[PDB]
DNA sequence: GCGATCAGCTCG
DNA sequence: ACGAGCTGATCGCA
């Protein structure tokens, strides 16, 4: 049965009440500058459907969006909000995001549409975008007929909706994890993005260049070595060329070939010279396929701008995800991938790159929430962490321990944090079970707070069905139950590890929220580009770095109070890459 | 022809 | 190992 609703030709005062659900629609994945195809409102007066062109130019509409007294309850209001920035409008009063309360009601249920989400609650009457818009090559906006009707019942749903999302969540003491978090970290974002990064072109393109020379010469010595020429991007012909033609050792398998993962090659080597040079080929082909012709195509030609889109609602653990182009990936761990990063610069003259990043932040949740001894003690005394697990492990004095000692004693730092196992352990140690076993015996006898913790929340997952963070996010584990192994396995170890990870995520989250307010409060020119887990990447005047330099770590230091201290290092300068 | 999966890489 | 995203090659078949 369709759904009444007036198609207005004009907007009228009817459709400006103080309380909405409205529907603000951007068909395009990619919201930045794109089309807003149709507009909807709901509300006690009735139901709405309006012409962009038309109420985007109406001085009353545009005043009503604007108007933080006015409530709107939407999906994804971040969408909209930026899709409205590009054309110069500013959206306001969004109390209800129905995107972000699906998300932290159950973030496995993968909620990216109205319908998904109106499911969670028995309601059914509305469509999913892809039924309506199609999917690939075929996806299309509809004729306004269909397309009218399809975000009035969007909006409807919204309208209906709040109510019992707003009364789970408070069921859940989630309520202000949505109105005090994510709505107004959502607006954050939508800055954010829309500010975007300056990227130097000709610095990318230069770096292209060279590394084209670079591959060039290391792609005829590898065939020089083979004593053939093949498609080393080819994980089958290559297996033909390694492990037949030159006869290499067999020391693991895949499913259609041989396995050529980086981690076998680097045990080949001894083998063969050219596994060197293939290894060095692909460090230098994921530079310039990805980073350099990649980030090269979503650079805008007209500001040379790169506006990526922070997915806020995707993520088990509660931390934000990053795409076209994703800059939570840029190269670092290698020097020459590094320089990638001398290419994101200031967008003003005279302005500067300032980054900072919390250190150790997770280990440091580990130690509040176990309760620790022995580690809250090591955070207190800001010891280096990875130093003081070798000495207890090995028992040894802070002199005895050598390079290889507290090289390991991280890995079991690690391990810890994403859910100890030997298998996992000894398989990143290249090492055997039993003897991984015993570190982490080792490990837990050191640290008896954090294997009390290890114990406890798995046994709290099975009894509750789910884990918390610090803030109450929540994270719902069945397969904790499960009587197979491996499934149950690695139910236990996202116990062990999302508590850590999510706390750690709604940390840093807060202190953006908090770190705004302040440069608003001061005034400040500075603002928040990038965040990427642990770290938040600003741009300033240069003018305003001695006072970051003091505000930023405060801020990001003081954004909640645990156990132990929490600790943020920063630098800045004239590119990313300098920002260290 | 197109889209989906595998295999590889980058980051925290 | 925990949590993500992007690209080139290839297995898919409409
Ligand atoms: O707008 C981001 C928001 O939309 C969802 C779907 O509701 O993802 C869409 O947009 C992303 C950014 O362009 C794409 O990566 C994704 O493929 C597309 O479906 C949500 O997941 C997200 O929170
Ligand atoms: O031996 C107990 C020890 O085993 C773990 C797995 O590391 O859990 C197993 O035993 C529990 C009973 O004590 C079950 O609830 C759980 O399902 C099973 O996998 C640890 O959590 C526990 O300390
Ligand atoms: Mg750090």
């Amino acid at each position: 049965k369709k759904m009444a609703f007036t198609l207005a030709d004009r907007v009228t005062e009817e459709m400006l009440a103080d309380k909405a659900a409205l529907v603000v629609e951007v068909v395009e994945e990619n919201y930045h500058d794109a089309p807003i195809v149709g507009i909807a409102v709901v509300n006690e007066h009735g139901r709405f459907f309006l012409r962009p062109e038309t109420a985007l130019a109406d001085p009353q509409f545009v005043a009503w969006l604007g108007d933080e007294t006015k409530k709107k309850s939407m999906f994804d209001s971040k969408r909209a909000a930026v899709a409205l920035k590009w054309k110069g409008i500013e959206l306001c009063g969004v109390s209800f995001d129905l995107l972000l309360a699906a998300y932290l009601l159950d973030p496995a249920q993968g909620v990216d549409d109205v319908a998904a989400a109106a499911k969670m609650k028995q309601y059914e009457a509305v469509r999913p975008d892809e039924a309506v818009y199609g999917k690939g090559a075929k996806r299309a906006v509809p004729d306004e007929p269909v397309l009218a009707e399809h975000l009035v019942r969007k909006a409807a749903a919204i309208w209906e909706l709040e109510r019992p999302f707003l009364d789970e969540l408070r069921r859940n003491e989630q309520d202000r994890l949505l109105v005090e978090l994510e709505q107004p970290l959502s607006s954050i974002l939508a800055e954010m993005e829309f500010a975007g990064v300056k990227v130097d072109t000709k610095r990318l393109e230069q770096m292209g260049k060279e590394l084209a020379e670079q591959l060039g010469t290391v792609e005829q010595r590898i065939y020089e070595l083979a004593g053939q020429e093949f498609n080393i991007n080819s994980p089958k012909q290559l297996g033909v060329i390694l492990f037949e033609k030159l006869q290499l050792p067999v020391l693991k398998k895949t499913k259609t070939g041989y396995s050529t993962s980086a981690d076998v090659l680097e045990k080949l080597a001894p083998y063969h010279e050219i596994v060197e040079n293939i290894l060095h080929y692909r460090q230098l082909g994921k530079l310039q396929s990805t980073y350099i012709e990649g980030l090269l195509k979503v650079v805008r030609p007209d500001t040379k701008k790169v506006h990526t889109i922070f997915n806020q609602a995707l993520t088990q653990t509660g931390r934000l995800s990053s795409t076209e182009p994703n800059l939570q990936n840029i190269p670092i761990r290698l020097e020459e991938g590094r320089k990638i990063r001398q290419a994101f610069v200031p967008s003003e003259s005279d302005w500067l790159i300032f980054a900072a990043d919390y250190s150790q932040i997770e280990l440091r949740v580990l130690a509040h929430i176990a309760e620790d001894d022995n580690l809250m003690e090591a955070f207190r005394r800001d010891l280096d962490i990875h130093t003081k697990t070798a000495m207890d492990i090995f028992q040894v004095s802070e002199d005895e321990v050598t390079p290889n000692m507290r090289r390991q004693a991280k890995a079991v730092n690690f391990g810890i944090v994403y859910g100890i196992s030997d298998y996992g352990l000894a398989q990143n140690l290249n090492i055997s079970r039993k003897e991984a076993a015993e570190f982490i015996e080792r490990y837990f006898e050191s640290f008896p707070g954090v294997k009390r913790y290890m114990e406890n929340i798995v046994q709290e997952a099975k009894q509750k069905g789910y884990v918390t963070t610090l803030l109450h996010r929540r994270r719902y584990l069945p397969d904790i139950t499960s009587r197979n192994f491996n499934v149950r396995s690695f139910a236990e170890r996202m116990a062990m590890n999302t508590p850590i990870q999510g706390s750690a995520a709604d940390i840093i989250k807060k202190a953006m929220i908090d770190l705004n307010a302040r440069l608003k409060e001061e005034r400040l020119q500075a603002h928040l580009l990038l965040q990427v887990h642990d770290e938040l990447i600003l741009e300033a005047p240069k003018e305003e770095m001695e006072r970051l330099c003091r505000l930023v770590p405060e801020v990001m230091e003081q954004a909640v109070t645990l156990r132990v201290p929490l600790k943020v290092d920063y630098h800045y300068g004239s590119t990313w890459y300098d920002a260290k």
